[PDB]
């Protein structure tokens, strides 16, 4: 069918430092500055894949397995993991990169879909995606079910929106 | 069982206008700040409810409904729509108040999960909840299942950190 | 005479933390970001009532009356106390919500003068104001005075304006 | 009595350009964001006056008298006008400086009121102010009046916080 | 040949207290936020004595001689002290005004180069400049080998970026 | 002698897009932000060579080479060119990736020089380093000299140290 890409061609890095201003709690990062970062760098990721302009269409998931404390190294890894026709799901894997012992623990795990747009606003086909390493092969090939279960989820979501339309 | 708080009591609301800084494309809103914006008033609420510090476990869903404009008055309300042991969940429903012909339509509309926590930071456990209102009602009665969902995923999302720890 | 509206339409709620970010001494919040966000919502009250774009005109008075320190949740209450022609007194109620004990104790209190416009930047007419419960009965009861000795301030500040003009 | 200190030596200078983040409505800066300047360039006054750390007690007056726009550099002067016994009137004028033809137009006024305090966190005795130039002469000679008008509104204030206490 | 200008007349003054966010390592100010508002003072200085929008061409340094710590004021003085035909040095010098000792203490100091621009974005050319005071003499002294050091780097410069243009 | 590191083992990505906040003239990237996100990731590489906290001694230099626009992505690659006894020389290329074209334009090139620090504050001692590729041997090999001509403006800029201690 269509032209394909490679899922190491649109993945991208992202290196940052948790700062004071990034935190809520003492010295501790808060959740909604990791989205706005996590949001960045994904939109990158899809930006490169589309070749177009995105919007985060949702975020399907934000994992957060860790505590992540100032000063810490942020390593933002994003990817896309499954192309539908105009829409793309992009993983980011968010890792404390410790320079003092080499660990680099995985923080937070995050899976959104964005829309690649045109130059007048409306959705836009994207090339398709293949993996090659071990970590690709593996989002993408538990990529479908996640699909679906987005899918089951939006019909969930379609009947609350119309709930709250009456009152 | 235990002490029960009404979703009126934890119930808060937030508003704010999108101001250039909170834009990516030209006048529009970008979406890691609305995700930043979300999180704040759902911590907020989940701290009322609770009576204590908490924090972000996940971000079950956003879901973008309405692309938002800058000069946009938008209305945050949250809620705490499940009461686990010592997490809740919290629905935040996002409108934009157009204050030129009184429309409020929904915008975005999220689900999070929020831990209780005490002064030494392990989780503590929250009231029960009950609805009074309708809407209350409405998310009060799907959240069990929401709730199941949840469990999946988290077992899928389980099986990828330990594969991702192998690598 | 003109048309009304009642205090309670243009009542707006606003809830946020403090963060490090909004600190000057340590963990205090500094006076210019309160300013910033008592504008912000007084901004959107006075949107509200006229249903129009606004200006503030000027900032009638901010009373600091606590300290307010990191992790403290405000609440900010805005309502329109007064309207002139074409310009609105707007007065804000912050308040400290202590969620461990349910305290909530006003900690500044401000009243702003804002201007109501049309498109292309002339003042335009506001509705006219009129209390419900006994709240907004005491700011309604109490406006007339501030509003005149706003007037005589305004004397002695277009002295001043003049003066400074010839330097 | 007390040692003085001239107003020359606490009078502090700012520049700073107007940037889109600064802005709400297209291209002008927000109120809020004016405020918070103001208030920082006054801090440092009154820390150079009493030699000490201060806090904002109240804001006594802004007044703003032009639009200013994305672009537009702002100098700020900051000056002790009047010295009670641990409190300051703090009087800043805020000027457009257009470089292209040399005007520099009063855009804002603002009065304030600072309380210095010692290291544990009470007022503490400021240095006495006298002027020296006509322009500062005109702050010294009008403060009397301000102050005593400010005790007036203080009074009235005093009355709002004892009925909002009893609802 | 050229109009001249006093260095004294584009001298330009910014004072800013550092705070939380201004932060990276606990309570000291992060490079990065110094280097930006040595910029912004920077740029203002160029403007004045240009009389027009100027760019950064490149930052010649920026020497950081003390840390800076949360609560210090920073003055900022930055002065043109060397015109070319349409580019500009500017030369900033911050102290830290300890206002409990008196004592101000230089804490790092910079030399910037901007280009004038006229409206539809081409070099303008800029008044010459001559000192007045001590200080502004030794900078106008020392300007001409900075200047000619400037040009030496900016040839290995040339040379690296055509070797990067292939690969 | 020391122990040694790869230049690839410090190499450090950053993918930032440019944000109307990021931005002081009309939709084009000011210059002081770039030097804030350039500080920031040449930070990290530092701290990743060294194993240890960092602190910025100087920027040698910032070349900005092409305009930079809102939308635009931009890509910051740091590394370690050179290692002195306890200091780090890092180069920084910011490229600009066009999406749309796979253009990938130099914008703009930087070299810092930090310095390690152990927990007590004071500079520790830096791995050596070696390159493998052309790009790390072209910076590798291009150091030695650098680190000459920055001794010398050393030298000239204690001459002005000592000059402004002396007014
Ligand atoms: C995203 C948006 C353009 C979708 O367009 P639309 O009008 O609904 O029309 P379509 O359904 O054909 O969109 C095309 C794709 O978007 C997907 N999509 C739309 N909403 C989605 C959602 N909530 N979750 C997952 N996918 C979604 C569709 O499934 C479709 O995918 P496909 O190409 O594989 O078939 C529209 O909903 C929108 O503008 N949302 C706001 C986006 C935004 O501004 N986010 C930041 C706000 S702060
Ligand atoms: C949230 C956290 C304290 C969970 O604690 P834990 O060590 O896993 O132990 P527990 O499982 O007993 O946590 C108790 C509750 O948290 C829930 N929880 C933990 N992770 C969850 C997740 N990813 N999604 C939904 N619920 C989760 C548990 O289900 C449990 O709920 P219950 O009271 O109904 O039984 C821990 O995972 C953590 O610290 N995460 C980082 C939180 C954070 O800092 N976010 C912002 C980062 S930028
Ligand atoms: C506010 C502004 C539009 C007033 O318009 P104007 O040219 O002075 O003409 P008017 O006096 O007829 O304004 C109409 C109303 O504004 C009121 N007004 C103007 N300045 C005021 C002040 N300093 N304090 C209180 N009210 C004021 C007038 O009293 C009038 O009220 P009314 O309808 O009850 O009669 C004008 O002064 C302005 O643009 N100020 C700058 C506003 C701004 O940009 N603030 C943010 C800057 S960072
Ligand atoms: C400012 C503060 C320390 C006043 O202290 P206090 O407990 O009221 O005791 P005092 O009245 O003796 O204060 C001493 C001086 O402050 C003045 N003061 C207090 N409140 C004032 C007000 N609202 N307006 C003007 N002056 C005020 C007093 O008049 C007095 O002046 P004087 O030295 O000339 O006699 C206290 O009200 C406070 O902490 N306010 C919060 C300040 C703050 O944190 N602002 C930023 C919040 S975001
Ligand atoms: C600055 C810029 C306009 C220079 O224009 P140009 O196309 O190179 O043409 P010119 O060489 O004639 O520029 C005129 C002057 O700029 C100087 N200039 C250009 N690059 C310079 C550099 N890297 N260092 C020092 N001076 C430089 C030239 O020496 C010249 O000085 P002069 O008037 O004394 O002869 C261009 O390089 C540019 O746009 N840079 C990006 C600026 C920017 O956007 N910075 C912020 C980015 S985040
Ligand atoms: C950087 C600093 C620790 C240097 O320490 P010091 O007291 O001068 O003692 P040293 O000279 O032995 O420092 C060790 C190394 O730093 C280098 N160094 C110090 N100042 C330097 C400068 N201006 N430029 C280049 N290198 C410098 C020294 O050359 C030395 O390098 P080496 O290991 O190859 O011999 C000290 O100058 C400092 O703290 N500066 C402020 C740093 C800062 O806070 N920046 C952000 C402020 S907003």
């Amino acid at each position: 069918d269509r032209p394909m890409k490679s899922m190491s061609e649109s993945k991208c890095y992202k290196n940052r430092q948790v700062f004071p201003q990034d935190t809520a709690h003492h010295h501790t990062m808060f959740g909604g500055t990791l989205m706005a970062n996590i949001d960045e760098i994904a939109a990158i990721t899809a930006m490169k894949h589309a070749g177009a302009q995105v919007v985060t269409a949702s975020t399907d998931s934000v994992d957060f397995l860790k505590p992540i404390k100032t000063g810490d190294i942020l390593q933002y890894v994003a990817m896309v993991s499954y192309a539908g026709t105009s829409s793309m799901e992009v993983v980011v894997q968010i890792r404390i990169d410790d320079v003092f012992n080499n660990k680099h623990d995985l923080a937070a795990l995050s899976y959104l879909t964005f829309v690649a747009l045109d130059d007048e606003g409306k959705p836009k086909h994207v090339p398709g995606v293949y993996p090659e390493d071990d970590v690709e092969k593996w989002f993408y090939d538990t990529a479908p079910q996640r699909v679906e279960r987005r899918k089951a989820r939006r019909i969930e979501s379609k009947q609350t929106i119309e709930y709250l339309a009456q009152a």
